[PDB]
């Protein structure tokens, strides 16, 4: 039954953590801050499929903004504009969360505001002396919503 | 709690239907087969945020194409190609659903398929003769997703 699933992913949304379900950051669809949505930009970005792209700078571990889609509406090919532009104007909040997190606390955080993508980092206090947030790769919640309706 | 609003929604997938949960036609975001591509129309597309957008001809009930953001990827506005060019080429296929079917087989129809969009529509038996189909709506994995998750 579909019902058992969905139940059975309820209960283990209390067990299982972000880092569970998470799309680790070698297999995210990003982009530089340094990039020109020119044409060849756009249909890039486009055809990825992806409705949200984090945007990094420099390194991937480095997210500093994130693309929506939807941005790229009124943008003209033409005119070559610098997604740092873009990403200014619209400047979308950026949402973290810990690799320790459970899934019915993120479900929480998802449901309560109009976020819908958060990054996981993970507490780097395994130095090399002092520690920093080391971004481990990114969560939606469509990861938390198919670990409920997934068969199992 | 939210496990219990999770086991409630799974407990209700077989009782409420595809009608109880449908974007009615009127509060459908769509688009006409006569429609040309140019920068106006794509912005208007891009702007709606939604990823899959009903093509219609004639009337809005007679939706004959489905359209996806990404089929806009290498779309140049400065053509004003016709919709119809993008429609032929891709021809993504056009899922159909009864407005009596339940949550569960719809969400089962919609796991073992890519498809994520059904048209809700019913059998008009009020006649004036001949019997005929007539599009009500439609429904997506994220309605039922939202009828399992959502608080009551
Ligand atoms: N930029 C990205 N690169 C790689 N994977 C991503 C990216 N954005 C989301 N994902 C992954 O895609 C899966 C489904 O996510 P989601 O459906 O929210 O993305 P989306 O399809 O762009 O959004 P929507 O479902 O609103 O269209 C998730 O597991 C998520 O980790
Ligand atoms: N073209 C459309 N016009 C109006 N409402 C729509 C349209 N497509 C989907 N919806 C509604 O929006 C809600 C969320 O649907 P969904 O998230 O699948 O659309 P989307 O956000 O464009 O797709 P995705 O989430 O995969 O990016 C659903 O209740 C659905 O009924
Ligand atoms: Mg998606
Ligand atoms: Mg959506």
């Amino acid at each position: 039954m579909e019902e058992l699933n969905i139940i059975q992913g309820a209960l283990e949304l209390r067990t299982k953590t972000v880092e569970d379900v998470m799309t680790p950051l070698r297999d995210c669809f990003m982009i530089t801050g340094e990039a020109i949505l020119d044409f060849n930009t756009m249909s890039e970005i486009m055809e990825s499929g992806y409705t949200r792209i984090p945007v990094f700078e420099g390194e991937r571990s480095n997210i500093v903004d994130l693309l929506f889609v939807k941005d790229l509406a009124f943008v003209d090919p033409d005119d070559c504009t610098p997604l740092k532009t873009i990403t200014k104007f619209y400047n979308h909040p950026l949402h973290f969360v810990f690799n320790d997190t459970k899934l019915d606390a993120m479900l929480e955080e998802f449901k309560k505001g109009k976020s819908h993508l958060a990054i996981v980092q993970r507490v780097n206090n395994e130095g090399e002396g002092d520690p920093f947030y080391e971004v481990l790769g990114i969560v939606t919640l469509e990861d938390v919503i198919e670990e409920i309706i997934k068969s199992e």
